[PDB]
């Protein structure tokens, strides 16, 4: 299982239901890091996709609301039925792409984190949840230099240690 996001400097992630930047680079990125994979996010970060579903891909999406419709997404309700689905196919790589309520609930069964981290600090009101970056080493790191000197950005690839 991976964490798939994207960070300022002090791990804000989130402003008003939104993005609190627009970084094109990060959102192609985002495509084809999960096209093919079981692409796993929060009924809130669902809705604020301009296209839904975003294809190629599996949307699963949780959420409380035992009615909930999302035609084209696999909808489930709690953990244990991500885990479910995600046993029936062994050939697609489970992906967790958030907000930080989902990210909370897979906190104990990632293994990889897919963070892209930006060089500036912008205003909003969700961060990246806590975790023990000592348990895990990063492997690869690719920096991306933009116009606007905020949205330089670092991909890092963190893998969790025996
Ligand atoms: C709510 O706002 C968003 C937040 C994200 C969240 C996010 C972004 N980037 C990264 N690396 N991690 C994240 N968790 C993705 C996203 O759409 C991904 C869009 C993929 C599009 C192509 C987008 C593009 O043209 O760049 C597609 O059609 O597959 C949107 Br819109």
């Amino acid at each position: 299982t991976a964490f798939l996001w994207a960070q300022d400097r002090d791990g804000l992630i989130g402003k008003d239901g939104h993005l609190p930047w627009h970084l094109p680079d990060d959102l192609h990125y985002f495509r084809a890091q999960t096209v093919g994979k079981i692409m796993v996010v929060g009924r809130r970060t669902y809705e604020s996709f301009p296209k839904r579903p975003l294809p190629e891909r599996t949307n699963v999406v949780l959420t409380h609301q035992e009615d909930y419709q999302a035609q084209g997404a696999v909808v489930v309700h709690d953990v244990a039925a991500v885990f479910a689905y995600a046993k029936q196919h062994p050939d697609q790589e489970l992906v967790i792409a958030g907000g930080a309520q989902i990210f909370t609930a897979f906190k104990d069964d990632v293994d990889t984190l897919l963070v892209t981290r930006l060089a500036g600090s912008f205003e909003g009101d969700t961060k990246m949840i806590p975790l023990n970056w000592d348990d895990f080493t990063k492997v690869s790191s690719r920096t991306v230099e933009d116009t606007n000197p905020a949205l330089t950005h670092t991909y890092e690839v963190w893998q969790k240690k025996a």
